[PDB]
């Protein structure tokens, strides 16, 4: 089956592509720009998101937002992460969280899917800190700064099989892989 | 199938008997005081107390702790919900929380099962925000003044099995009753 996944995050087609591939999905990476609201919360980006691209592609879509919650910043930057990661970067997280007694965080993604007149919502969620420098060489964003629960390892340090299995955007994947094989 | 809960709280005991009861596992509550750790997290706490409870109390065994975490609070209370609830009550959190422009928090669900000299740990989380006051008569601690996301209700303001539903303890128990299905 094939799903048309609005974006420009290659790093975010990857992981899709691949996870969803080995179960015979193609995943499509179509570039048309929608507006991402501000929000308290990751979903209402999404709902808005889908609301707006009707009509205007190829269905079924599905599109995608993520962020990095850190608990010790009152869950900064949140549904901004990707702009606080163009803006002041590693770097910047690091230096928020310099001294930091508290420097758990939790990763959340939320894929918004459209189908039949009807829109619906997966999400995954990874908790983990926030490391004292960043390591690794894969992913994408924050990757070589957050290390999930149970693992010593950074995003970064690890492949995309990897990663899918461990990280916010495979779970999101997942429960939405669980829905796909019983509605379709 | 028999677990024996080792717990002092009764609105614990009655949420997880009754919806692993649907399924035929009798829950028993044994009263064993065992020693819950300062942590930054609930499975850190669960963890030290599984090790504790080693050979004192009949196996097969499962112990719970649980937390609300305000997101704007940096946390708060936690992994200390129980005694900021009886101090500072319902109350202390609204007083905390006037002319907050976030009121996002979660509850999460920590399950520790011991069986087979061996232990295992299933969690769940259930997003929402606090009320601007306090509602409802059922459940126990801030069920009054967590609405989980999607509903207009407080935890409160509805029944075990309708909690069970929605609530972080429900989804634990879901993913602790997946497993033992899978291994026994």
């Amino acid at each position: 089956m094939k799903i048309f996944f609005i974006t420009s995050n290659p790093g975010k087609v990857r992981e899709v592509a691949n996870f969803l591939g080995t179960f015979g999905i193609e995943i499509v990476q179509l570039k048309h720009e929608y507006p991402e609201i501000q929000a308290e919360k990751l979903e209402d980006v999404v709902d808005f998101g889908i609301s707006w691209l009707k009509g205007k592609v190829p269905e079924p879509f599905m599109i995608e937002d993520s962020g990095l919650f850190i608990e010790s910043l009152k869950g900064f930057p949140g549904v901004y992460s990707s702009y606080v990661y163009r803006t002041i970067g590693l770097e910047g997280i690091l230096k928020l969280m310099e001294g930091a007694e508290d420097r758990r965080a939790y990763f959340k993604s939320v894929i918004g899917f459209y189908i039949d007149g009807k829109a619906y919502k997966f999400s995954g969620v990874t908790w983990g800190r926030i490391s004292n420098e960043k390591r690794g060489t894969h992913g994408f964003g924050y990757d070589p700064i957050f290390i999930p629960e149970g693992s010593e390892k950074t995003f970064a340090e690890m492949t995309i099989e990897e990663k899918n299995a461990l990280s916010h955007r495979g779970k999101a994947l997942k429960a939405f892989f669980e829905w796909l094989k019983v509605n379709l």
